[PDB]
């Protein structure tokens, strides 16, 4: 370990902790644990489980106290991280009507690649849902010998059987989380496939599938907690080219056309009806209706799309959709990037469940909240975070070398905005930075953390060593690691980044 571990700061620190002594008493462990890593819980009891929890030498953890080894371990381990481990897993109220979280949703589920070429398959349905993944997309199509088929249409895409894809999402759908996922069909199959349709939707997904409402919800959107391990379909309902069969089965999402905001002034789009948005257009609403939207997002669920040029599968950024309510804001999952990275940490949040409860101010019928346009209100509480980017250490490295650390807030408007280390050349093992930034956050609710690492090369373009994305309510205090994600979001087994972070009023 004396290469391995022997991190001149994990030293410095457990100093300024220890003082003189070579062990951390449980008294002056609970001081580091309130003053350094800021936790509301310091005391005996927290110090103690810590002990018992990280120490490996016994005899210290016998006479209540914490070695070198018990300080690196703790923070190294869950309770070390900046990630919240109280936040893995789900604390958030799940009563609230579907419209006030933020739904993991996936476009075009099916593909693994481009939107025009590319292949389906049922491994894009079941990676998505293992990635915690709620609302897939089913482009319904009639297939030879009456069995419906999926790909996207008038294309080179690959073809693949409902079927098939329904036995997968039976699965895989919730392994991840046991709350609801919303299948939306985009329906183009005749009467007599949409029959075969409906057949496979009762045969494969049985009882999962919500086939009937539920008794007493009639105002308002279920809540996740009312749906749990249950699937829901999504798009046209009979108005009256459908069958009953299948029309009969779109309870809670009927798809309808946007026909413009209205607010409670009683005349409107209900909240079993569900419209979507190409995201140029949910941008122009959001630069023009404001909190219209965000208003409207309250109650009815709404979702949004990447723009038809996005060919090549490429992902728009999702954060100003969500600052905006917009609950299903769908993602090209197989392609990797900061906006799946930022994606995916959204999503870490409240235990990987894929329903993220909106901040307060976006769960008001009557909240004149606009992130386009900020005033005063509940939202506006401008913090301070400080992060020191200390050391990293055991950087992954598979195309390696030179690492720098962006770090970046993504947000409202104001608070975008970025700062970058200096290059440690040829170093990934033990690279040192002890740099300090600071960020200057208005609207923390609406805020995310990011940290990322990258491989300098002048004349070539950095590449993507390993990041890791943290809602700003998730984001710990004081000496914490980083742990480091691949492109995949895979994280890995022993990249991080050691860092201290300071949040002040």
């Amino acid at each position: 370990y004396k290469m391995l571990t022997q991190r001149a700061e994990i030293d410095r620190a457990f100093e300024e902790a220890a003082g003189s002594a070579e062990t951390l008493s449980v008294e002056r462990l609970v001081t580091f644990l309130q003053h350094q890593q800021r936790e509301e819980e310091a005391g005996p009891a927290l110090a103690l489980s810590l002990i018992e929890r990280y120490e490996p030498s016994e005899t210290a953890k016998a006479q209540r106290q914490m070695t070198k080894d018990g300080f690196l371990m703790y923070l190294l381990s869950a309770d070390g991280n900046a990630f919240s481990l109280a936040h893995r897993r789900v604390y958030q109220d799940m009563d609230q009507p579907l419209s006030h979280y933020l739904v993991s949703s996936s476009h075009n589920t099916y593909l693994l690649e481009d939107q025009l070429t590319g292949p389906s398959s049922t491994e894009a349905y079941i990676r998505a849902l293992c990635k915690g993944c709620r609302c897939l997309e089913l482009d319904c199509w009639d297939g030879p010998n009456q069995e419906p088929i999926i790909y996207h249409g008038y294309t080179f895409t690959s073809k693949i059987l409902f079927c098939d894809v329904l036995r997968a999402i039976r699965d895989y759908a919730f392994k991840a989380s046991p709350y609801p996922v919303i299948l939306s069909l985009e329906n183009h199959c005749s009467l007599e496939q949409q029959r075969v349709m409906a057949r496979h939707l009762r045969a494969i997904l049985g009882p999962i599938l919500l086939d009937q409402p539920l008794d007493g919800v009639t105002t308002s959107l279920p809540s996740p907690e009312q749906l749990k391990g249950k699937i829901l379909l999504k798009g046209k309902k009979l108005g009256g080219k459908l069958v009953p069969e299948l029309s009969d089965m779109i309870i809670y999402c009927k798809s309808v056309h946007f026909g413009g905001f209205s607010s409670p002034g009683t005349s409107g789009q209900a909240f079993y009806e569900m419209a979507s948005f190409s995201e140029s257009r949910a941008l122009r609403l959001l630069q023009e209706s404001g909190n219209g939207f965000v208003r409207h997002n309250v109650s009815c669920l709404s979702r949004i799309y990447p723009a038809g040029w996005r060919t090549d599968s490429s992902n728009y950024s999702p954060v100003e959709m969500w600052n905006g309510g917009c609950q299903i804001v769908a993602l090209n999952f197989q392609t990797p990037g900061p906006e799946m990275d930022v994606y995916l940490g959204c999503f870490q949040d409240n235990g990987g469940c894929g329903y993220v409860l909106k901040p307060a101010f976006l769960r008001d019928p009557n909240t004149t909240f606009n992130s386009r346009a900020l005033t005063q209100g509940p939202w506006w509480r401008p913090e301070r975070l400080r992060v020191r980017i200390i050391s990293g250490q055991q950087l992954p490295k598979v195309n390696i070398v030179d690492p720098k650390v962006i770090v970046e807030i993504h947000g409202v408007g104001r608070d975008t905005g970025s700062r970058q280390t200096a290059v440690i050349t040829n170093n990934g093992f033990n690279p040192r930075w002890d740099m300090e930034f600071e960020f200057e956050v208005t609207v923390p609710d609406l805020a995310l953390v990011r940290f990322m690492v990258e491989d300098y090369d002048s004349s070539s373009k950095n590449d993507f060593i390993g990041q890791s994305t943290i809602p700003w309510n998730s984001l710990k205090q004081g000496y914490r690691h980083v742990h480091l994600l691949s492109k995949n979001g895979d994280q890995h087994p022993s990249a991080t980044l050691f860092v201290k972070i300071s949040i002040q009023d």
